[PDB]
């Protein structure tokens, strides 16, 4: 079901690219890496478009082949817990990804609980983080890296199943700190590098709290864990209060996972398998 979509088509689904926020009438989504994420429907599916790069700067058949090869990745990379990748467009100005759109929007929008949305329960909250180890999971298990994992690249559909968005995007751009391991700021690619900012995301589930905050202290989400092994704050301290159904002993389950997660030695990480059997006891009776 993979397929290529005409330029002219995917202009006048996003109403030529109206880059316009959708709050007052255009098709914004938000933008990335890549730009501007533009918002349509088109074969009877809402969708989200993406803008990655013009044709024109695709010179050398080098550069062709090397989005060609990659966007062959992407589409064969589906399962339960990454965004379907619909298609791709290149016969017009802008090389164009279309992906499936989620209407729940990004773990961190409703983490923050942006244009008044209800705060996500904590049950939920651990079917999220259980569903995002097995997205996970599935790229490490085909040898791949996601190489930019964060509650931004974490999607929910209508039932708030995580799908992991944005895979091999991040390996394209190369052919946000806040979330990086140490030795992914060194140049260092493993995928032990996404373990430890899968470990920030949980810290995100937990607290409610983003990942960085310039009036915060810690200014860095992933230094609270120095202040809960200093004896200077508890996980309790931390939890997201806009929860009614939490519950300490699963709550330190999940820190504790989060916790190995963020070891700074990449070899003291656990691997994504025992990220989901602790995540699947978590919730386990
Ligand atoms: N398929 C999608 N359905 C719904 N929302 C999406 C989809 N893809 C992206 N978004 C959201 O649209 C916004 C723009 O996406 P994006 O350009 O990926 O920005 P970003 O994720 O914050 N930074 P980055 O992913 O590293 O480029 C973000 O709030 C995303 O969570
Ligand atoms: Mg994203």
């Amino acid at each position: 079901r993979f397929h290529s979509f005409s330029f002219y088509e995917l202009k006048n689904v996003t109403n030529n690219f109206d880059e316009r926020p959708i709050s007052v009438g255009g098709n914004k989504m938000g933008e990335g890496g890549f730009g501007v994420v533009y918002k349509g429907y088109v074969n009877n599916t809402t969708v989200a478009v993406k803008k990655l790069a013009a044709m024109v700067d695709i010179t050398t058949e080098e550069l062709k082949q090397q989005f060609d090869q990659e966007i062959k990745v992407m589409a064969k990379c589906q399962h339960e817990n990454l965004v379907e990748l619909l298609g791709f467009s290149s016969d017009g100005d802008d090389l164009c990804l279309v992906y499936v759109y989620m209407p729940n929007g990004s773990l961190l929008d409703r983490l923050s609980c942006l244009d008044g949305t209800p705060p996500l329960s904590w049950h939920m909250r651990c079917k999220i983080a259980q569903g995002a180890a097995n997205g996970i999971n599935f790229l490490h298990e085909n040898h791949h890296i996601h190489r930019n994992i964060k509650s931004a690249n974490i999607l929910l559909d209508e039932a708030f199943t995580a799908k992991i968005s944005d895979f091999g995007l991040a390996r394209a751009s190369e052919k946000t700190t806040a979330y990086m391991a140490p030795e992914a700021l060194r140049g260092e690619i493993t995928p032990k590098s996404d373990i430890y900012s899968f470990g920030v995301v949980l810290l995100e589930i937990i607290t409610g709290l983003p990942a960085v905050d310039e009036h915060r202290e810690p200014q860095l989400l992933l230094d609270i864990k120095e202040e809960i092994e200093d004896e200077e704050k508890t996980i309790e301290d931390y939890i997201d209060k806009k929860m009614n159904d939490a519950d300490s002993t699963s709550v330190e389950a999940m820190y504790s996972v989060a916790s190995q997660c963020l070891h700074e030695k990449k070899n003291k990480r656990p691997d994504i398998k025992k990220v989901q059997q602790l995540l699947q006891e978590m919730t386990a009776s």
